[PDB]
């Protein structure tokens, strides 16, 4: 089964860029689905915690040039 | 849910104005939308959790038509 987790992402001003990362997370192994707020600035993530953690989510946003953070 | 106003050019036929209709009002996160061809506006419910009137804007944009965030 998925857990969730809430990533939030500082930086975000376009369209554009929520879907590149929403894109590029979405492609990583264990990864179900993401859904980035850029009214919050932030995004869940439904995954698969065996395969896949927090801060490695967080660490993929942060390598796109966003400053990133586990929430909860 | 949010309420957006967003202006779009370039509605001149029925069949575009039901097209934007069921593209947009399709997408995860929207609630309603409603288009208006003698004003050139098309005013959506959405969920903010989910959606952004940046993005309802540039998916109007991507169909062909200019698209701008009013409020
Ligand atoms: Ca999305």
């Amino acid at each position: 089964t998925c857990s969730t987790t809430l990533i939030a992402i500082a930086g975000m001003t376009c369209a554009s860029c929520v879907h590149s990362i929403e894109g590029m997370i979405s492609q990583l192994e264990g990864v179900q689905q993401i859904s980035v707020s850029l009214a919050e600035g932030t995004a869940t993530v439904l995954y698969n915690p065996a395969v896949i953690s927090p801060e490695e989510l967080r660490a993929a946003i942060e390598d796109m040039g966003f400053e990133a953070s586990v929430v909860s």
